[PDB]
């Protein structure tokens, strides 16, 4: 009775009532004429998403794609990018949902047709699980083994029951990530093959033309069974998008300027500062536009291998942690375009910075007295802030202090670690970009008598030496959402400490991290969740596992004028599938 049809929210929270005519960062009167051209660092030479072949070289655009979403084969719910997880109607107008979760009906629009004109049925839902089970790739193959029965029950409805395997979670995923698959069109015997063969979805593109590493064109098919749909209103306003390859950013960047590509999206603070100098972009014909988006920013920091005894004592971590000199990098390294990362859910409102533990998480880490320090629970902590000199003499006084605290001594001029060895480690580097930054890391260290050696490694090298923990310190990124779940425990997991090729890069095993990622999958309402992954930020921050460094507090996307996009921008940032062509 409480569950609305329309729409399927992990925790309960929708924003958008029944009746409203389009998601909200939409223009509903975009124009529907010309077309898209962007790069892509790489290749590919098959269009088949859902299978092992060629899974690392199969074509963009055609499902799960990050700029692009799902433009060939279409889910059965459609995700909102306004809201931290919320689905709306797509394949399927309605939804029903047991209240535990045990049980998701969904009921096809009877419009929903194949590009080819023939209908989007049960059958082909049935299908769809069927073949992806048997010959699809993780995760596509592992949807069955949490469902206990699916079946036909009426005209254009399918029900799936689940069985205790299941969490509160995975109706999501049967709702937003799986395809609908067309029976009629597919060769069971060669599906799993590669190929270029155009394929058939339900969704607004087709593949028009595939020159293999080189480029896809889509094309718009003006007979789209959902454009009238609200949740379709001011989406697939270009009649064609192509997607050109490129073997490198320099040469991806190259044909931007000479107008080739229609927009470049700038991850590269140095070139975003010196690089767009060129005529189109004083002309004003090049806007450098910038967005804000609300969930978080993917960590970025310095991993402490907790399981080596010179980094198991957490307030020589804390120390160490104050001596990165970020105020002095930004300036000399990076034109001063990043900003501070602080917090594991940064510049969203998961982050626990700068906010006082609320009554809930008070609660939940009330068991755990020593797990949160006490200037991460009242949100007056923060990293240093520099005077930008590269020898700022205050921290390093706290760090000093907290050494002597933890055992240190300091005989001239070396900091001598509790064990009386001089203290030395090693930070393991893939690439001259973790290098540069590790450099820098290593002249603040050196100043207070710690000897730190940098050492490349390869890629393959690297990975093996990732698998078994065989570092004292690494560089280490996080994908970070708004919506954290069972990923969790193998990134910060007590069991996962243990577990070769795990990514607990820090080796957290601590009750109260574990207590708290249960909490964040117990929750049920979006306010006990924020609660509860706030909780975790303030554990895990309490740890100092990470020394995080700095993100970028803008995206970046520079576009030839032709291109236009809403004024509004969403939570999750630009949204190019909701851009136009100028008149
Ligand atoms: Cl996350």
């Amino acid at each position: 009775e409480t569950a609305p049809d329309y729409a399927l929210s992990m925790h309960g929270d929708v924003a958008l009532p029944a009746d409203y005519t389009h998601f909200p960062y939409t223009n509903p009167d975009a124009p529907k004429k010309g077309s898209l051209t962007v790069g892509v660092v790489g290749t590919f030479d098959s269009l088949n998403p859902f299978v092992l072949k060629s899974m690392r070289t199969t074509a963009r655009g055609l499902y799960n794609d990050g700029e692009f979403g799902n433009m060939v084969y279409q889910t059965l719910m459609l995700r909102s990018r306004d809201e931290p997880f919320t689905l709306y109607s797509l394949l399927a107008e309605k939804v029903a949902i047991d209240p535990e979760r045990k049980w998701v009906e969904f009921t096809l629009n009877p419009k929903a047709k194949w590009s080819d004109g023939q209908p989007v049925t049960v059958d082909d839902v049935l299908f769809t699980y069927d073949i992806l089970t048997e010959k699809g790739r993780p995760p596509y193959n592992s949807r069955m083994s949490r469902v206990a029965k699916i079946e036909k029950t009426g005209e254009r409805s399918v029900r799936f029951t689940f069985n205790e395997k299941s969490d509160r979670e995975f109706p999501m995923l049967i709702a937003g990530s799986m395809p609908v698959l067309p029976k009629h069109a597919i060769n069971r015997d060669t599906f799993g093959n590669s190929t270029l063969e155009p394929p058939i979805g339900s969704g607004p593109y087709v593949v028009a033309s595939v020159q293999p590493g080189q480029r896809i064109v889509y094309k718009r098919n003006p007979d789209y069974w959902g454009k009238d749909l609200p949740s379709q209103r001011g989406f697939n306003n270009f009649d064609k998008i192509s997607i050109e390859y490129y073997r490198n950013e320099t040469s991806l960047f190259e044909s931007f300027k000479k107008g080739i590509l229609d927009i470049f999206i700038e991850g590269n603070p140095i070139r975003w500062e010196k690089l767009y100098d060129f005529p189109a972009v004083e002309q004003g014909k090049v806007i450098k536009d910038t967005f804000e988006k609300g969930t978080p920013a993917d960590m970025l920091g310095f991993v402490f291998n907790t399981r080596r005894p010179i980094f198991a004592d957490r307030r020589v971590r804390q120390a160490l942690g104050l001596l990165f000199d970020f105020e002095w990098a930004n300036s000399n390294l990076f034109a001063g375009q990043y900003r501070r990362t602080q917090s594991f859910w940064e510049g969203s409102q998961l982050s626990s910075v700068g906010r006082p533990a609320d009554a809930r998480e008070r609660e939940l880490l009330a068991p755990f007295p020593g797990a949160v320090r006490e200037d991460v629970m009242n949100g007056t902590w923060h990293p240093p802030v520099t005077d930008g000199s590269g020898h700022d003499r205050v921290p390093a006084k706290k760090a000093y202090d907290l050494l002597s605290q933890a055992g240190f001594q300091f005989k001239d001029g070396m900091a001598i670690d509790p064990t009386a060895k001089p203290f030395a480690f090693e930070i393991m580097t893939r690439s001259p970009d973790e290098e540069k930054i590790a450099l820098a890391y290593q002249r603040n260290l050196s100043r207070l008598g710690i000897a730190v050696e940098i050492h490349t490694v390869d890629d393959a090298q690297y990975q093996q030496r990732l698998q078994t923990f065989d570092y004292d310190m690494i560089l280490g990124a996080l994908a970070s959402s708004l919506s954290p779940g069972n990923e969790q425990w193998l990134r910060w997991g007590s069991a996962s400490r243990d577990v070769q090729g795990s990514f607990n890069f820090a080796g957290v095993a601590d009750p109260a991290v574990d207590a708290m990622i249960e909490a964040l999958l117990a929750a049920r309402n979006r306010a006990d969740f924020v609660s509860a992954v706030r909780a975790l930020d303030r554990v895990l921050i309490s740890g100092d596992y990470y020394v995080p460094l700095y993100h970028l507090p803008y995206q970046w996307v520079a576009r030839w004028d032709r291109i236009e996009h809403p004024q509004k921008t969403p939570l999750s940032g630009y949204q190019l599938p909701a851009w136009w062509h100028t008149s």
